[PDB]
Parts: C-alpha cells; structure tokens; sequence
C-alpha cells in the first residue's frame, strides 16, 4: 500500500565499479521498495541485466516486538537487522549467497536528518566458489543517513550516504598470493556511498558517488592473470552511478 510501502523501477548506469576483479562499468533495470510500519522497516533492491542482483535490508523492532521502550541516549529504537545479499550468476558456482544479521539502532541528532546504524555477524554460503564460503565469516558496520537538502527544480533535492566496514573475514587469510606477492584477497573491505537524489512526484533523478577500499574484498593492486595477460586490481578507488527511476503510488 501507498502508505507505507513504497516502489520504484529504475535504469542505471554504472562507472568503474569495484566489488569485483577487474574494473566494470553497467547498465541495467532495478526494482526498489522502501517500507516503514509501527514493528518493521524495510529496504531493498533488485538489479537484471540492461542476471538478477538482489539486497534486502529488513529490519525487526525488538522495542515494538518486545513492548519495553528500550529507548536510551540518542538511541530512539533497536532493531534485529539483516543485510542479505544475493546474487544469482551465470553458474550456481559464481554466485553469491550473504547473510548479516545483528543489533541496529535508530539515532536522535537533533539535527534535520535521520541517522541509522548497525552491526552485524555474517554465515556465507555461495560466494562465487572463494574460500570462505558456507562458514560464519567476518563482520559489519553500516551507517546511513538521510538529509533532506531544498527543492530544487521544482523537485525535492536530498542528500543520501551510507557506508559499509567490513572486517574479521578469514578470506585473504586462505587465499593465495598474487604473480604480484601481496596477497591476492582482503580479511576487510569497505564501500561508501554519497548520493545526491531529486524527487518529484513520480520521477526521479540520482547521481551517485561510491568509493571503495579493496572492494569485494579484492586486496587491491593484487597481479592477477585471467589467460588475458597480466593485469592489476583496482579495488580501492571512485566510481559512480546514475540512476533514473519511477515511484508507484495511486492519488
Ligand atoms: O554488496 C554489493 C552491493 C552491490 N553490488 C553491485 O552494485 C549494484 C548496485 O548496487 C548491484 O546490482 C551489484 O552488482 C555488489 O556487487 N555487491
């Protein structure tokens, strides 16, 4: 419903991308749903190709579950979060399967702006064939935050980040090491994210920044040999994204 749940297709385009080997720059659709009610709030996306890319970011109030304001400091409500990534691939064998799970919370700046964080404990399951997979592996931070700039354009401009720190994986640990020398994957990882989003009533526009720090867990600059020739990863570094969509809802 309208009220609460929210939707929206989009087109992007992407530019020097960094979760994974060797640097990419796509297009596709995507499908978006936004969703905040009394016990649970919700996001998540859906991205197919110009296969299917899914994350979801469902939360649990334990305040509204519990019924014990467990309000406290700055921290208006707590929550039982999950970030779960999915990725289906071209085999069963290059595909994805991320789940994080752990305590989230709701931040009062007593600023115009909304605050979030989160901590998290991870099970892999498929992670594209890599050695930590199906085993309770590392751990992660997320913060976002939302704040609303001015109108613009007739629009509504805003401003949107979000990061997510990703440390105590074993991976890297037990991968091997590159033609390089250095090690060929990452225990840690980290990927930031700036968003500039105008919305009007139906149609939006979003400009992307997204900056990485040995994305996908790439140990970056890491001298790999694909049968191409040699090659360097870029896994820490800038690319972008823009991103045109349609948000659904009856008058
Ligand atoms: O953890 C993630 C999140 C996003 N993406 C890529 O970024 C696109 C949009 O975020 C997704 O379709 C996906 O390919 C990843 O590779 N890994």
């Amino acid at each position: 419903l309208s009220d609460w749940w929210h939707q929206s297709v989009n087109v992007v385009g992407s530019y020097h991308t960094r979760f994974g080997p060797q640097i990419r720059n796509d297009t596709y659709l995507e499908y978006e749903a936004f969703a905040k009610k009394d016990w649970f709030d919700f996001y998540g996306y859906a991205d197919a190709p110009v296969p299917l890319f899914m994350e979801i970011e469902p939360r649990f109030s334990i305040d509204k579950l519990t019924n014990t304001d467990l309000s406290f400091g700055p921290f208006k409500e707590w929550y039982f979060a999950n970030n779960y990534i999915y990725d289906m691939g071209r085999n069963k064998d290059g595909r994805q399967s991320t789940w994080y799970m752990g305590l989230g919370t709701d931040i009062d700046t007593g600023l115009p702006m909304s605050l979030s964080m989160n901590v998290y404990a991870k099970y892999q399951w498929q992670n594209y064939g890599a050695a930590n997979e199906n085993e309770w592996d590392g751990y992660r931070f997320k913060i976002k935050y939302f704040v609303p700039i001015t109108d613009l354009w007739g629009g509504q401009l805003s401003y949107i980040g979000f990061t997510n720190f990703d440390w105590g994986s074993d991976l890297g640990d037990d991968s091997g090491n590159a033609i390089n020398g250095i090690k060929t994957r990452t225990n840690n990882s980290i990927a930031s994210s700036h968003i500039l989003a105008l919305n009007y009533d139906h149609w939006h526009y979003s400009v992307v920044a997204r900056y990485w720090h040995d994305g996908g867990q790439w140990n970056d600059d890491a001298e790999l040999n694909f049968g191409n020739g040699n090659f360097n990863v870029r896994s820490t570094g800038w690319g972008g994204y823009l991103v045109v969509g349609y948000n659904f809802h009856h008058h």
